[PDB]
C-alpha cells in the first residue's frame, strides 16, 4: 500500500556524471572521519595522476623548475601503497608541485588522461585539508568523489510528500543491476556531464564521453521496460562547460562536426549577461539529446531537460522544486 | 539606499489579462490577512449580476438570435432586463432565483457558448455555478472566489512582500488603453517586467473599440514595451496566462485558431516542447504557437541588453503561481546584480 503511494525516482547516467552529487544535495535539503579519509584520498589521487602523466603525454611536459624533481620522485614512490599515513612531507611536496608551471600545464591537458573532477578544487586547499582540526564543509563533501558499486536508496519527505530515490553505479560493470530498479518507477532522472565532450570513458579509453552518454540515453529511451516512463534530463556541469567554452582551447567542433552549422535556438533563454558562445554550446548539447528523445515514444512518455550544476545547492533546490509538480502528475498518470 | 537594494517588479499587460490576479497570489502566498470582507461580497454579487444580464441581453442581439429553451422562462428574462441599470440594487431573493433558473435553461447556455461575439467576463460560469452559495447571509468569500472576482484597475498600486528574507516591491497597473498613460511613473529603477497575456483570447475583441482582437492588442502592446526607450535594458518575464481556458477552448474546437491567426495553419510544434503528462497534442501546439508569436518580437531587437523569459500560467491556480514565481527568483536576483 505504502509502496504505490511513494514517489520513486531512479537516477541514471554514465560514470562521474553527477548522480551521487544529486543525492548529497537531497540529504542537505530534506534529511565524518571516514569522509576526511575520502577527501585526503581524492587529494592524493589528484597529484599522483598529474605528476604521473607528465612523462606519458605526447609531447611530454617537463617541470618549470628542475629543482622540483625530488618531489616528483617522492609522489611516485608513495604511489600505490597500503593505507598511506599522510605525513606532513606529503602536503608540502603536493603544494610545491601544484605551484610549478609545468605541473599546471599538465593539468591543462587533463582531457588526454583520466583525471578526477575535484582535482583543482582540492589542490587549491591543501593547507585547509592538512590541519589537525580540519572539519569538511558542505561543499567539500559535495566535491568528494567515491565511486558507486551497488544500489543506494535515499528516502526524504518534501512538503509532506514522500520520495524514494535510487542511485546506481554509472560505469558498465554496474549497468546490469539497473533492471533491479525498474519496478513502479515514477520518473527517471538522467544526468549528463556536459563538459566532457573532449574526454574519453575510463572503461576503454577510446569512446568519447559525451558520445557514451548519448548512446546510454538512447538505450534508456527505448528500453522495453521503460516505455511509459518519462525522463528528467539534467544537462549537468554547466559551470565546467562554460569555463571550457570560455577558455577556447579545446573546440566542440573537433569532437562534434555538426556543431559547425548549429545556430542558437530562437527560444533559448540565456542567463543575464551570459556569453553568446556559452548559450550556443549549452543548447547544442541539449539538442543532441532531444533528437533522440523525439524519435520515438508515441506520446507515451516525454523528456524534460534542465541546465544544472550538481555541486550548487541553490541550483539543485530550484530545479528540483520546479519538478515536484510534474512528478505528481506522472504518478497520477500511472493510476 | 534602501531604494536600490529591493527587487522592483512591474506588472504590465492588457486589460483583463491577469495582472491583479497574480498580485493576490503573492498576498495569499507571502502576506498576512484572510481578506473589506463586506466590500468584496458586493463585488462578487455585482460580478454575478453582470454575467447573467449580459448573457440574456445578448440573446436577441446575436446573429442569429438565440431563443429560450423553455418559453415559460420569459417572465424571468423580463425581470433581468428590467433591473439592468438600477444603481443601488438590493439583491432581493427573486434575483437569485431567476438567475438560477435561466442559467439552467438550455437556450441561455447556448448564448453563453457564443460569448466571443460579445463582451462577457471571465468569472461568469464560476459564480453562476454557485448562485446558491453566494446568496446566504453568512456568505464569506473563499480565496478562489476572491481570485475569480473582477474589478477594473484605475491607477498604480504597490504590493510589498518577502521570500527568504528578500524584499519584493511589485507594481500593478491598469491595462486598458485609458490607463497606459500612467505607466511611465513606475519605470524608475525597475528590476524586471512581468508581462501577462491572456492566451485564450485568440477569438475575442477588446472592449475599447469592439473591433481589435485581444491577442493582437496584447502583441502590439508587447512590441511597444519591448522597444520602449526607457526600458532598453529591462528584461521581461512573460506570463502566458489563462492556460486552463486555452485548453478548454481548443479541446472544444468550436472556434479554430487559424480563423484569427492564419499562420497557425503552417506552424509546427517545436522539437523542444515539453507537454504536461497526457496533454492533447492540439493543446501543446496551440500554446507554443502563442508563446512563439511573442518570441518573434523579442528576438527582433535588444542586442543582448535584455531577454525574454516565457512561462505558461494559470493565475487563479495558487500552486501554479507559487511554483512559477519561485522558479523565477534566481534570475530576478541575477537581473539585479547585472544592474550593478
Ligand atoms: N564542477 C562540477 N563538479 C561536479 C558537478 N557534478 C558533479 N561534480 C563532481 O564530479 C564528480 C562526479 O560526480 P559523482 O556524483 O561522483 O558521479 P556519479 O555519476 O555518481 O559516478 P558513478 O557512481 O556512476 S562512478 C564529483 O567529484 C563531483 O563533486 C558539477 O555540476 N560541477
Ligand atoms: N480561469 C482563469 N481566469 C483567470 C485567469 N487569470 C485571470 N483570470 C480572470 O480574468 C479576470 C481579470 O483578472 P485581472 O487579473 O483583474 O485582469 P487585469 O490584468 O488586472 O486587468 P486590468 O486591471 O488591466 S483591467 C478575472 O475574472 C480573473 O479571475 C486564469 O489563468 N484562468
Ligand atoms: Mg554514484
Ligand atoms: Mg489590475
Amino acid at each position: 500500500q505504502v509502496y504505490r503511494a511513494t514517489h520513486r525516482l531512479l537516477l541514471l547516467g554514465a560514470g562521474e556524471s553527477g548522480k551521487s552529487t544529486i543525492v548529497k544535495q537531497m540529504r542537505i535539503l530534506h534529511v565524518k572521519a571516514t569522509k576526511v579519509q575520502d577527501i585526503k584520498n581524492n587529494l592524493k589521487e589528484a597529484i599522483e595522476t598529474i605528476v604521473a602523466a607528465m612523462s606519458n603525454l605526447v609531447p611530454p611536459v617537463e617541470l618549470a623548475n628542475p629543482e622540483n624533481q625530488f618531489r616528483v620522485d617522492y609522489i611516485l614512490s608513495v604511489m600505490n601503497v597500503p593505507d598511506f599515513d599522510f605525513p606532513p612531507e606529503f602536503y608540502e611536496h603536493a603544494k610545491a608541485l601544484w605551484e610549478d608551471e609545468g605541473v599546471r600545464a599538465c593539468y591543462e591537458r587533463s582531457n588526454e588522461y583520466q583525471l578526477i573532477d575535484c582535482a583543482q578544487y582540492f589542490l587549491d586547499k591543501i593547507d585547509v585539508i592538512k590541519q589537525d582540526d580540519y572539519v569538511p564543509s558542505d561543499q567539500d563533501l559535495l566535491r568528494c568523489r567515491v565511486l558507486t558499486s551497488g544500489i543506494f536508496e535515499t528516502k526524504f519527505q518534501v512538503d509532506k510528500v514522500n520520495f524514494h530515490m535510487f542511485d546506481v553505479g554509472g560505469q558498465r560493470d554496474e549497468r546490469r543491476k539497473w533492471i533491479q530498479c525498474f519496478n513502479d518507477v515514477t520518473a527517471i532522472i538522467f544526468v549528463v556531464a556536459s563538459s566532457s565532450y573532449n574526454m574519453v570513458i575510463r572503461e576503454d579509453n577510446q569512446t568519447n564521453r559525451l558520445q557514451e552518454a548519448l548512446n546510454l540515453f538512447k538505450s534508456i529511451w527505448n528500453n522495453r521496460w521503460l516505455r511509459t516512463i518519462s525522463v528528467i534530463l539534467f544537462l549537468n556541469k554547466q559551470d565546467l562547460l562554460a569555463e571550457k567554452v570560455l577558455a577556447g582551447k579545446s573546440k566542440i567542433e573537433d569532437y562534434f562536426p555538426e556543431f559547425a552549422r548549429y545556430t542558437t535556438p530562437e527560444d533559448a533563454t540565456p542567463e543575464p549577461g551570459e556569453d553568446p558562445r556559452v548559450t550556443r554550446a549549452k543548447y547544442f548539447i541539449r539538442d543532441e539529446f532531444l533528437r533522440i528523445s523525439t524519435a520515438s515514444g508515441d506520446g507515451r512518455h516525454y523528456c524534460y531537460p534542465h541546465f544544472t550544476c550538481a555541486v550548487d545547492t541553490e541550483n539543485i533546490r530550484r530545479v528540483f522544486n520546479d519538478c515536484r509538480d510534474i512528478i505528481q502528475r506522472m504518478h497520477l498518470r500511472q493510476y
